[PDB]
């Protein structure tokens, strides 16, 4: 069904169509650059101009305007259409999930003279992600992720979102000691990442591509007559959230094999946008489409040698032989019913070892569904309880808290 | 194969392997053996002594070993085991499990060991089991994590024989005897047992 808000937007026929923000910093992050990069459609006329203001609450902070025309960038020219504004920041307030420092950017189209025409705006956070001799950094320290995977479920509207149920997951999760989230296994409704933003949780940024089902795991994604649809899931969604603080990691997907068009992606997402790890689990989870080795319910010290596809122990596994990246499990602890026992040796070794940098739980809600009785009673429902055959039963039913958020 | 220095008594421990008026008489020692046992198929590995700190010295000479026989790897466990005159993180003593972080030269858990940021190299053990008197606990956990890791390759025991010295009594019946027996002082009594088999070489 239509599970997502419907709206309608007028523009100019002169307006801005895309903008880019990017943060680059010295070595001790005591002076920042922010990099904004707007696209515009409609006809270009000489008195055009583009100011971006950037905001700490009430101050402005800095400043700049610039005629539309890039750089040259090959032998025909640069783009006509587009104008990159280089902001200077000194001693900027950094942005993490320990303290969300935000500015607030705003992107003006507007005449010589000027009158404006269209204004657009972001939240920005300053921080840099980046993986350096196999460790993940913010901000030049090491992370240790605290994270679960939170599907978007609600058991009277289904998968309809709204805001307060995500404040009321926000804080739930932030209380108990949590500090990243996945969005598994699809871009979430966009006042999430927004939340993300204001309130402090590092966010991986998954594709909605999932093919558990097929036979082997990657027909699909190995075939190239596929590879338009699986690029247009990757890239649209970089394209929509790539100016968020708080999406740390980009993910190619779930449970999908190992294919080549997941390498032409990956690579596609290096090359669009540098300042982010990708990350994605199939084909084994240490494959050449991620930088980060993400297993799922890998187990501390126990050996899965499964055929093409084994789990390693992590600790054994980030010793292999020419291995050198970080490994943060993207699903472990599995928390169907009574259950996370063993829980304390994954956190152990979280922080004996600096290379095992953390995982998200799976997962944060049961998906459980209200049904009535003969009298108006309601009562938590799971697979098959709709006539749904064949089904799987409770195996829906994997959170930390239940369906109306009230904890295990 | 290894040559014959060690300064472990010095303070600090490479206060003359640091020095390069010693350079010279470390030389020696290292480029005589291996001129006098490169030829041998039974010897794979070099090592330029034992517990000596770290200096320049080390590194020079080590060098110089993988110039003149670049057919065997050199090791040297001195100032931490992994520094850059070693190709094999060897230390001594490290524990399966459980990290001992000493100031400047830790003895991490030989399995964390491996996988700090940046290390490539294999691990074994130049010394470990320490086997003093009703010793070896434990020793099926180092072999648990050796067949388990690639790049733990095992170790060697300290150690084979024990270093006991025959006395005899008012009537001329053997017994062995351990520092201090002679008068020396000042000694350090029985830690000069640590064998598998005993001076006779009958099995503990
Ligand atoms: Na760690
Ligand atoms: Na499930
Ligand atoms: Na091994
Ligand atoms: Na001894």
């Amino acid at each position: 069904g239509i599970f997502r808000d419907v709206s309608l937007l007028h523009k100019p026929t002169t307006q801005i169509s895309d903008f880019h923000v990017a943060t680059r910093f010295n070595d001790d992050f005591s002076r920042a650059v922010l990099e904004a990069e707007v696209q515009m459609c409609g006809e270009l006329r000489d008195y055009l101009r583009v100011t971006v203001s950037l905001w700490q609450g009430e101050t402005q902070v800095a400043s700049g305007t610039a005629p539309f025309g890039g750089e040259i960038i090959d032998e025909r020219g640069g783009y006509a259409d587009r104008v990159t504004l280089r902001l200077n920041v000194e001693n900027p307030k950094l942005w993490s999930a320990e303290i969300p420092n935000l500015y607030r950017a705003v992107v003006e189209l507007h005449t010589a003279d000027g009158t404006l025409i269209e204004a657009e705006a972001c939240d920005v956070g300053f921080r840099e992600v980046r993986i350096e001799n196999g460790l993940l950094l913010l901000n030049g320290k090491p992370l240790l992720i605290r994270g679960v995977n939170r599907h978007e479920h609600h058991p009277l509207h289904g998968q309809v979102m709204d805001e307060q149920t995500m404040v009321q997951d926000i804080l739930l999760m932030k209380q108990n000691n949590f500090n990243a989230v996945r969005c598994s296994h699809y871009p979430n409704h966009p006042l999430w990442y927004t939340l993300c933003d204001r309130y402090g949780l590092y966010v991986v940024d998954e594709a909605n591509i999932e093919t558990h089902g097929m036979v082997p795991m990657n027909r699909l994604t190995d075939d190239p007559r596929w590879l338009p649809a699986m690029s247009e899931r990757v890239t649209r969604m970089v394209q929509r959230d790539r100016n968020h603080p708080s999406v740390i990691i980009w993910s190619l997907g779930n449970e999908s094999g190992h294919g080549a068009n997941h390498d032409a992606l990956y690579r596609w997402i290096k090359s669009v946008d540098p300042s982010r790890p990708v990350q994605y689990e199939g084909g084994g989870a240490d494959t050449t489409a991620t930088d980060i080795i993400c297993p799922m319910y890998a187990r501390v010290d126990e050996d899965q040698p499964f055929p093409a596809v084994p789990k390693w122990s992590i600790k054994k596994w980030l010793s292999l032989p020419g291995e050198t990246r970080p490994l943060i499990l993207c699903e472990y602890a599995h928390a169907m019913g009574n259950s996370l026992g063993g829980f304390a040796k994954y956190w152990q070794a979280f922080r004996q070892y600096p290379r095992l940098q953390g995982g998200f739980v799976w997962d944060w809600v049961d998906q459980s569904l209200i049904k009535y009785d003969e009298n108006g009673n309601p009562w938590s429902a799971y697979g098959g309880d709709f006539g749904d055959t064949p089904n799987d039963r409770q195996f829906c039913m994997n959170g930390l808290v239940f369906a109306d958020r009230t904890p295990h």
